[PDB]
């Protein structure tokens, strides 16, 4: 599957509810319209956009929406990370506000897709023309997808491109060649892991549309307009199966037919993640199944965590290469300092030192015996991302103990 998927959640501030005289149906119908155009705008980029959530703050805003863009994007991002994402599985979120932002009409982080807090942007309800707001949105999500503003030798035709630093009064639905390459550049170097999965039809709240290249409720298949459709098993115009086709979508559908029962359709990540198989009568691969966390794995050197068996040895290896292993216990005592690298967790942007007992769950230390030198307590630190180098959650920190939220606790009570 060449296509990536952005499971989007939109949020409407109270300023907009009031501006629309409380007509929630009107607001909703309008969001469906806008997102539909965004999806069309993103075909070129081999990216699909599906609205999987819509929250209207008709009672009161859950953050203070100020005309100061930066403040508002940051708060929305925090709220999204500590609230929205906590209870709603989605990849990106945008806030629409009738409040007139200062210097701009939209603002978003760059190259932050899937980031719990930064995978967001704010959009001003600049115009009643859905194509216009659809442009702002595609633009802010563009930045999220690692795209920067066009400049110099960038082109999308004799039209006004989407990523220009200013919106044109004659907005087009085109991304520049520069936007394209920079986007997939981000998609390669950085891994937007959350835009790989295809959203289920029941996950989309917009009204199903046959032809948007998205399989929704009431459709057996969907390959877009009859002109772009390259799916032999589907009748584009009706989204119905045609000919000797027993299916036209799914990881268990090969050449318009169910794959033989027992066919693996999702490989196993580890002894903690049992692979999945096709039934022979279904086209969809069953949902990913992981063994229960806490299950002993890798010959007792670890315990299962979300389908993987994280252990300090592999972590040292991935961080420093060969000839590196778990440092002696004394090394980890550095974690009691609460200094720039030695700590267990963060709370309100504060580095919390490890309690004497949670020392194996903070910054990771490895004894380095790779050629050339000696180093008993090697540790990795980069203010580019302070979390890198930290012991992973679910890692065995002692006999019968695992790391959970920066604490070394009993495996038995950990899950
Ligand atoms: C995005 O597409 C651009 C082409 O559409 C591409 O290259 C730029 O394209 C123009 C013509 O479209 C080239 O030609 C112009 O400049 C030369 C040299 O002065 C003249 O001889 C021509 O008559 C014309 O005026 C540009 O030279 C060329 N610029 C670059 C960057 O090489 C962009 O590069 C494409 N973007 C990317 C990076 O993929
Ligand atoms: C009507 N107002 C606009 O078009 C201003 C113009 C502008 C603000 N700061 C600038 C710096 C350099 C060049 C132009 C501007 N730009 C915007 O609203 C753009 C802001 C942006 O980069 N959002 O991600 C989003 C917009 C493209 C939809
Ligand atoms: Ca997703
Ligand atoms: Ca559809
Ligand atoms: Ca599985
Ligand atoms: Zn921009």
């Amino acid at each position: 599957n060449p296509f990536r998927f952005v499971e989007l959640v939109l949020v409407v501030d109270k300023a907009m509810v009031t501006k629309n005289n409380g007509d929630l149906d009107k607001i909703k119908t309008r969001m469906y319209e806008i997102v539909n155009t965004v999806n069309e705008i993103y075909r070129y980029m081999y990216i699909h956009v599906a609205l999987v959530g819509l929250e209207i703050w008709s009672n009161e805003d859950k953050i203070t929406v100020k005309p100061e863009a930066g403040y508002t994007l940051n708060a929305f991002g925090e709220w999204r990370k500590t609230d929205l994402l906590t209870r709603k599985k989605h990849d990106n979120a945008q806030l629409l506000t009738a409040i007139d932002l200062d210097r701009v009409i939209g603002l978003a982080y760059v190259g932050s897709m899937c980031h719990p807090k930064r995978s967001t942007g704010i959009i001003q309800d600049y115009s009643e023309i859905n194509l216009v707001v659809a442009v702002i949105m595609a633009h802010e999500m563009g930045h999220n997808l690692g795209i920067n503003h066009d400049s110099g030798y960038c082109s999308c035709g004799d039209y006004a491109c989407i990523m220009r630093p200013e919106i044109s009064p004659e907005p087009s639905t085109f991304f520049s060649n520069c936007s394209y390459f920079e986007c997939w550049d981000f998609i390669m170097n950085h891994n937007p892991e959350c835009i790989l999965n295809e959203p289920l039809g029941t996950d989309i709240i917009s009204p199903p549309v046959c032809g948007n290249e998205l399989l929704e409720v009431g459709e057996e298949c969907d390959c877009g307009t009859p002109e772009n459709c390259q799916n032999e098993c589907c009748d584009a115009a009706t989204c119905k199966l045609k000919s000797g086709s027993q299916c036209g979508h799914g990881d268990c559908c090969e050449q318009c037919k169910f794959s033989k029962s027992g066919t693996e359709c999702r490989a196993s990540m580890s002894e903690c993640d049992p692979a999945e198989h096709c039934t022979g009568q279904s086209s969809e691969c069953p949902a990913d199944v992981f063994h229960k966390n806490g299950q002993p794995c890798l010959d007792n050197y670890g315990y299962c965590y979300n389908g993987n068996c994280p252990i300090m040895y592999h972590q040292c290896y991935d961080l420093f290469g060969a000839d590196v292993y778990e440092a002696e216990d004394s090394c980890f005592e550095r974690n009691q300092k609460g200094n720039y690298y030695g700590y267990c967790r963060k709370e309100n942007g504060n580095k919390i030192p490890c309690a004497p007992e949670d020392v194996k769950c903070g910054r990771l230390y490895c004894k380095d015996n790779s050629p050339g030198q000696n180093n008993p307590c090697k540790m990795f630190y980069s203010n580019e991302d302070e979390h890198k180098g930290m012991v992973l959650p679910g890692t065995k920190c002692a006999d019968g103990k695992v790391c959970s939220n920066g604490h070394c606790v009993d495996v038995a009570t950990a899950y």
